[PDB]
């Protein structure tokens, strides 16, 4: 039952964006025509006339549904298959349960949007505040209620006398075919709407010297790669001479056909609407790129090697950019299921939050039983540099270092504190993350989907079983290649290669994901490494990243790296780093239906893998897990939706000042994508120094590194090491290798660590609300001067999520930069160092500063007026790891100066993830928090929304800028007390001693202190007079 539609493929190979041409118009189909065909619901079905653009007397008919998917948030849909019937797929970011449930929700709530035909056939409906029209030729025009302004509307290109054909809708002719694709007129050259493009999840994009975040003007495709250094040579440019920079028509690890397009910007009349082409085979958007003629400045498109057509236009409910991110989540949301906290992504435990040292070179867990080898390093070494140093540190990524000769899914003896593999919970052999429990800290380790074949004999229970159960991808295909085989077999096998550098490799099997029974198996699999205390996941090799390889050579053995090229093309026989093309891998995105090359979903293997760590790894097997229950996963690919499996760091990156800026516009760009919780390795992971590999990250751009990512979602220290056993990477990269920089260093871990809460909130606000972590400086509405400072301006925190303005400096061996303060509020500098000082004067929003100054030891953040913060500091002074902080621990609501007269504040509280009570029964709290100034008298209220968490200690107000007050009353569902002068005169002497009840005057903050019992914090009204 292979290729149920009797698709002939044409395309196997990776077309460039240069390849992919669909303003050519040749043997490309357009709508020319359409009679009406019905609606029920809220699917409109037009029945259209393709006509070819380059000979119109050539048609075909197929029907394209018109589907309104959310009259609130303003979002439809157009789909159509041209290969066959059409078809609601059973696995990916939007399912049919959840359009049927928003849809109905709408419906008690009595929308219309009075799907209508008018009597000349055309199209008509509505959304809240857009109407839409769509005539004869499916020509598209979207209107806004509110000003009449056309916010969008497709292309049209004219024939010969044949009338006019919409590229709206094109597919190629399946006679030399399957890509198809969609274009709208782009206003990005109008004089007042300027239109400027975002998303596309982690495409880079070069301008001058500088990496940018802006996505107009230029030729972008999802194909996801094992793109080491966002620039493998590979992916290079036809005829492309010299090196080649990371750049927008190169593909990254993350497949994201999704644009957000801004108009007429911070002004009255703006207008934001997104689009994500639905498609999982390799997808093209093109902003108006005219390099290689591949587009035209005045039109801009997206399209696919391969089908079906289904796609989707997302206004969102109301103002500004934002609203379009969190309606696109809505849309992948999870409210159909009833999820109780996890609506939109899946919440992380506390603990992800916190700093990771990844290590790619350790070779054993104790230096008592690492072997000799030039610069090895053992984990026990790191885990004393940091905690010795008292750095604020979380625990560690372990790498394919600990499995059995590269054994996903084992360990070997070093990694045991008895230098053998036991089966855990004995307590004179501990394995490496046990005994990382014991020091406090957590771990997650690198799994990838890579079974390994050449095992010498030796047994290896997950190869064997793979076998046994056929869940293996088979290597059939419908064009008779062969991929090569070796002598462990199995004779039907797909054997790829894993390959990490030095002679690191193996022969592997995979996981043929379509098969049913494949996700229990894969997920099962976990255990034996959750019964031994790994905490969460590193999904990596995701593609799967498999080792170059042309047919016809030994599995062991790649291509000439120069290889393929222009002059010498791949013709069917290159890989692309990854399974051949041609495979017949079963279908991932609809089940029970056949078996399809991979070509045709490449784009859909990562996010599937993700889904079934998720699904049957670890909410399947919680009980196996150890010290906490709920997890997460840090994966390298994916495709849209993947937020509900965990996050993502942006793979390989690399230790210059471009891959910091990069970091951070890729950061901004994920989250306005439904992907907040990523992050890039800080210091970044390859070599860089082109004499000598090892040469390690200088002091400066490791100062600038962690000062861009110290409040970026997932913060982790990661690198490739240089070890006698592996002769590729740097000698070290660990934050406590840099003496000079410790202090600056170090305070700015404790800084995040303060300001966790911040993230943890931030993060519910996704779960719940769908809202990005991180704001492209762009989504600050009504500001004609946020969008220049885009680039590496960015805000976070708060309870509206735009209260810190972050504009870390991008270039190493600098100490100043040009600073924009977001208009009509102020802002407040803030850092590590203004905990234990007062805060300077106001800052007035609306300023542009050339040549801020920036010393080392400073990074520009800036918190709002308006602002309370939920800030956590240890008892003892200390720094410890979050998964080992307590309701002891202070809680801090720390308001600053007030924003005409108020001050808000959010705060999500649950036990931390310890179990998983909060998704599951809506364990959990959010405290609001209200101030407000009143002539002599100012009022802090704490209410909730609910408290189904019981914070089990103190928490603290901290008042800036007000001191030693006449009286302050507290009042409470349990309170009728008035407070007085504590005799504590320290802040750590507060914590410690002082008494429930206790006001604390702090001369050197300039700051009052509340001290109150855990009871009043659902509830209370604090009155200071
Ligand atoms: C560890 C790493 O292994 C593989 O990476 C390869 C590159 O694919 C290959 O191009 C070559 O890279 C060199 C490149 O050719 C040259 O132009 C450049 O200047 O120098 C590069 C090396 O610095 O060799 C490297 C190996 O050294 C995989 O394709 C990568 O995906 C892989 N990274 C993975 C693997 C691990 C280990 O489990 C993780 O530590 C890491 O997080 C993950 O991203």
């Amino acid at each position: 039952t292979d290729n149920p539609d009797g698709i002939d493929y044409k395309t196997y190979d990776y077309v460039g964006v240069w390849g992919f041409s669909p303003l050519s118009n040749t043997n490309w189909f357009a709508a020319g025509s359409s009679t009406p065909g019905g609606i029920t619901d809220w699917t409109a079905t037009m029945n259209v006339n393709f006509d070819r653009i380059d000979n119109p007397s050539i048609t075909v008919q197929h029907p394209v549904q018109v589907q309104v998917t959310s009259y609130n948030n303003n979002s439809y849909r157009v789909r159509f298959n041209p290969d066959g019937p059409i078809r609601d797929v059973t696995r990916g970011p939007i399912l049919k349960q959840q359009l049927d449930w928003i849809r109905t929700q709408e419906l008690s709530e009595g929308c219309d949007p009075g799907m209508t035909f008018t009597s000349e056939g055309f199209l008509t409906f509505e959304t809240k505040d857009l109407s839409v029209i769509i005539y004869g030729n499916f020509k598209t025009r979207v209107t806004r209620k509110s000003d009449g302004k056309v916010i969008m509307e497709n292309d049209e290109v004219g024939t010969a006398s044949s009338g006019n054909k919409c590229r709206g809708l094109m597919f190629v002719d399946r006679l030399y075919g399957n890509a198809i694709a969609s274009v709208n007129k782009n206003f990005r050259n109008d004089a007042v709407k300027q239109e400027g493009f975002y998303g596309a999840g982690e495409v880079n994009c070069k301008y001058q010297d500088t990496y940018i975040l802006e996505r107009t003007g230029i030729a972008m495709t999802n194909y996801n790669y094992d793109n080491l250094n966002y620039n493998q040579w590979d992916l290079r440019p036809p005829h492309h001479d010299g090196a080649l920079n990371p750049d927008y028509y190169i593909p990254m690890y993350y497949a994201a056909p999704w644009l957000i397009v801004n108009g007429c910007a911070g002004t009255s009349e703006q207008y934001s609407y997104g689009w994500f082409m639905d498609n999982v085979s390799q997808s093209y958007m093109n902003t108006g790129d005219t390099t290689w003629n591949s587009g035209q400045e005045d039109l801009a498109y997206m399209g696919a090697q391969y089908g079906p057509f289904d796609q989707h236009f997302v206004y969102g409910a109301g103002g500004g950019m934002e609203c379009v991110v969190t309606a696109f989540s809505l849309l992948q949301g999870k409210e159909f299921e009833n999820q109780v906290l996890n609506k939109r992504s899946v919440m992380p435990p506390k603990y992800v939050f916190g700093f990771f040292q990844g290590v790619f070179g350790t070779s054993s867990l104790l230096r008592a039983h690492m072997p000799a080898g030039e610069n090895n390093i053992s984990v026990e070494e790191i885990v004393e540099g940091y905690q010795n140093n008292n750095f604020p540190f979380e625990g560690l990524a372990v790498d394919v270092d600990m499995q059995d000769n590269l054994r996903v899914f084992t360990t070997k003896g070093e990694f045991w504190t008895a230098n053998r593999v036991g089966t855990g919970g004995d307590p004179n052999n501990r394995s490496v993350f046990e005994w990382a429990h014991d020091k406090g800290l957590v771990c997650q380790t690198n799994i990838t989907c890579f079974l390994r074949n050449d095992n010498e004999g030796q047994d290896y229970e997950v190869n064997q079983t793979l076998r046994e159960r056929q869940l293996y991808t088979k290597n059939d295909s419908l064009t008779g290649t062969d991929f090569g085989m070796t002598d462990d077999g199995p004779s039907d096998a797909y054997i790829g290669h894993l390959d990490y550098g030095g002679g690191v490799e193996c022969d592997a099997l995979f996981p043929d994901w379509g098969r049913p029974d494949v996700a229990e198996w894969w997920g099962n699999n976990y255990k034996k490494l959750f019964s031994i205390g790994l905490d969460f996941v590193w999904q990596d090799m995701t593609v799967p990243a498999m080792m170059p390889h042309k047919i016809g050579d030994d599995i062991n053995v790649k291509p000439d790296g120069n290889w393929p090229n222009a002059d010498d093309p791949s013709n069917g026989q290159y890989n692309w780093k990854t399974y051949h093309p041609q495979v017949l891998v079963t279908d991932m995105r609809y089940e029970n239906h056949g078996r399809e090359p991979m070509v045709t979903q490449r784009n859909i293997h990562a996010y599937t893998l993700c889904e079934s760590t998720r699904k049957e790894g670890i909410v399947e097997n919680a009980d196996t897990l150890t010290k906490f229950r709920r997890s997460y996963i840090i994966s390298r690919g994916g495709y849209i939706g993947n937020q509900h499996f965990g996050g993502m760091w942006v793979g390989d990156n690399s230790t210059t000042s471009n891959y910091i800026q990069m970091m951070i516009a890729n950061n901004i760009n994920m989250n306005m994508s439904c992907l907040p919780l990523v992050g890039s390795d800080i210091g970044g992971f390859t070599s860089y120094d082109n004499e000598n590999q090892r040469t390690p990250c200088t002091g400066d751009l490791m100062v600038r590194y962690v000062q861009a990512g110290c409040l970026l979602p997932w913060f982790r220290n990661h690198y490739d090491r240089w070890i006698e056993s592996k002769d590729h990477g740097k000698d070290y990269q660990e934050l406590y290798m840099y003496p000079n920089e410790m202090d600056t260093l170090r305070k700015f871990v404790e800084f995040r660590y303060r300001w966790q809460e911040v993230l943890y909130t931030a993060m519910y606000q996704n779960a719940a609300f769908g809202k990005p972590i991180i704001k492209a400086a762009s989504m600050y509405n009504n500001d004609s001067n946020v969008r220049r400072a885009q680039n590496d301006h960015f805000l976070l925190g708060g309870h509206d999520g735009y209260r810190i303005l972050c504009a870390p400096v991008v270039w190493e061996n600098s100490t100043e930069r040009e600073l924009y303060l977001p208009v009509l509020t102020q802002w407040y500098k803030f850092g590590p160092d203004f905990d234990t000082k007062p805060l300077e004067g106001a800052m007035n929003g609306g300023d542009r500063i050339y040549n801020y100054p920036v010393p080392q030891s400073e990074s520009p953040i800036f918190v709002r007026e308006g602002a309370i913060l939920p800030t956590r500091y240890t008892l003892n002074g200390e720094n410890k790891s979050l998964n080992t902080y307590t309701d002891e621990d202070p809680l801090v609501f720390e308001v600053f100066p007030l924003g005409n007269n108020r001050a808000d504040g959010m705060c999500y509280l649950d036990d931390g993830g310890v179990t998983t009570n909060a998704e599951d029964n809506g364990k959990f709290s959010v405290v609001k928090v209200a101030a407000e100034q009143d002539g002599g008298t100012e009022t802090i209220t704490f209410t909730n929304d609910c408290y189904e968490y019981v914070f089990g200690g103190p928490f603290y107000v901290r008042v800036r800028g007000a001191q030693s007050p006449s009286n302050i009353h507290v009042s409470s569902g349990a309170g009728s007390q008035d407070m007085k002068v504590s005799s504590a005169t320290s802040r750590a002497a507060l914590f410690n001693d002082g008494e429930n009840g206790d006001f604390w005057v702090d001369q050197e903050t300039d700051s009052l202190w509340l001290k109150l019992p855990n009871v009043v914090l659902p509830d209370a009204v604090i009155t200071i007079t």
